[PDB]
């Protein structure tokens, strides 16, 4: 069914946060972990702070999909073998969150294209920027969308909140 994830998402906050490539986010499914730049983490540690969820969704640059969303665990904390764009040192991430994965589920963007992001002007849910904030009704149904779980028990994720 989908109470418990209805419970999970009551009352949550909503990222967009992308991923330079699908390693990165194979390395945080397997390991519930995740960094940012400091600009995210400042934002994403103000939020965990304000609301009885955060949930993470990710998409993979250029991909045409979310891979998936997860909820914080903790806030930013401070090696893990990500792999990073050339150029581009670990010394430069923040910490690191810890998340519990709630879908480890595709959806393409196809899907979601009926749904719009107040917060970035009524675009459609897909488009915006790493750290993009989206609005309750419209991350809700986001979520909602993404092929069942089953795998995921929300059980322990509740008596976290
Ligand atoms: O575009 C991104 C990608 C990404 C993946 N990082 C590395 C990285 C962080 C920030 C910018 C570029 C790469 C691994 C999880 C530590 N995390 C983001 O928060 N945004």
């Amino acid at each position: 069914g989908t109470s418990k994830l209805k419970y999970v998402l009551q009352d949550a906050r909503f990222f967009l946060i992308k991923s330079n490539n699908h390693e990165n986010v194979s390395l945080a499914k397997a390991k519930g972990v995740w960094s940012t730049l400091p600009v995210n983490e400042k934002k994403l540690n103000l939020a965990f702070r304000s609301a009885r969820s955060v949930i993470l969704i990710f998409s993979v640059r250029e991909s045409g999909k979310f891979q998936g969303f997860a909820r914080l665990s903790s806030e930013s904390h401070h090696p893990i073998h990500w792999v990073l764009p050339a150029g581009m040192s670990a010394k430069m991430l923040g910490g690191v969150f810890k998340i519990d994965w709630i879908c480890r589920r595709e959806l393409p963007f196809t899907k979601s294209a009926h749904l719009t992001n107040p917060w970035n002007e009524h675009k459609p849910v897909k488009i915006g920027r790493d750290g993009q904030e989206i609005e309750l009704e419209c991350g809700t149904q986001l979520c909602l969308l993404f092929p069942p779980d089953e795998s995921i028990d929300l059980y322990q994720v509740i008596h976290k909140m």
